[PDB]
């Protein structure tokens, strides 16, 4: 394998370490598109994890800026060379939405002084910032002729996936001093996350959970309805990634909404879902 191959392999490793679901699905893509997703995904992970000060994140942002300004120049990257070298390689062949990386970065800067979200509007704006932006960056990789609707579908999918993630992680997020449900919705449903964490679920909580799960599932259906904005090769894969991810909701239900472990979709169940999906492709 070439030096660049090694860079992409490292990007793969970061993706698979962070998400078996997304790696499971996206490693099914043809080589070229597969590798581009690894790099973009790895950059987004490095960004999301960075603060845990801002130094490295400033360096990531500066590296991304160098690539945007001078895609074909050799740069001595300040942050992670392997990842930036791969991103640069991708950017030389695809139209990367750099402002989307900057939106993600800005959101991550903001998460430092995390304050709970007043309304759902603020929560959904967060979902765009950390996840819709990722859909936007992935768009040119996963579609042939991108237009406003391609970006919109990808953005909505990203956002739904984030919401599902939040719904899986209420417990662990609370332990790390984060509550992503909005005050508006929490107060409406009469839920105190600390209280549920100490005492177990009740009917108020389950109702609030199901309110957000309803939103996620409906967005999923609307994304599926528009699957054809994506390249034919990427369609079943994107569908798969979504389906695997939405199955998480049922795992949460089957575990009775527990706030004390991370539920998951077995590897063998992921294979079943994929089989299901191709019985129509
Ligand atoms: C057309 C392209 C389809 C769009 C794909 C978007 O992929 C993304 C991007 C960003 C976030 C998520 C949700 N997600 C999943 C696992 C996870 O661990 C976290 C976390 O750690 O928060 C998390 O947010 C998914
Ligand atoms: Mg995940
Ligand atoms: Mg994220
Ligand atoms: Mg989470």
């Amino acid at each position: 394998m070439t030096m660049m191959d090694m860079n992409f392999k490292y990007c793969h490793k970061i993706m698979k370490k962070h998400s078996k679901s997304f790696s499971y699905a996206f490693d099914l893509l043809p080589e070229d598109q597969r590798k581009a997703v690894w790099a973009i995904y790895a950059v987004c992970r490095k960004i999301d994890d960075s603060i845990d000060d801002i130094q490295f994140l400033n360096q990531i942002k500066e590296d991304i800026q160098s690539i945007e300004k001078y895609p074909y120049e050799y740069h001595h990257f300040q942050s992670d060379r392997r990842i930036m070298m791969a991103l640069q390689h991708v950017a030389q062949h695809k139209n990367i939405a750099f402002q989307s990386f900057y939106n993600l970065i800005d959101t991550v800067y903001k998460d430092q002084h995390f304050t709970m979200f007043e309304t759902d509007a603020e929560l959904f704006g967060y979902c765009y910032g950390v996840a819709g932006t990722v859909g936007e960056v992935l768009t040119p990789i996963l579609s042939d002729h991108e237009t406003h609707q391609t970006y919109d579908v990808a953005r909505r999918l990203g956002e739904s996936l984030q919401l599902i993630n939040i719904l899986r992680d209420v417990g662990e997020d609370f332990e790390n001093e984060r509550i992503y449900f909005s005050k508006q919705r929490l107060k409406q449903y009469e839920v105190d996350i600390a209280e549920v964490y100490q005492n177990g679920v009740n009917n108020h909580y389950i109702d609030l959970w199901e309110y957000y799960a309803a939103i996620a599932e409906k967005d999923f259906r609307d994304v599926m309805d528009q699957i054809k904005v994506f390249s034919i090769e990427a369609q079943p894969i994107i569908e798969l990634a979504a389906r695997i991810y939405i199955e998480i909701l049922d795992e949460v239900r089957q575990a009775n909404y527990t706030l004390h472990e991370r539920v998951f979709v077995e590897k063998r169940k992921k294979a079943k879902l994929f089989h299901e999906i191709n019985s129509k492709y």
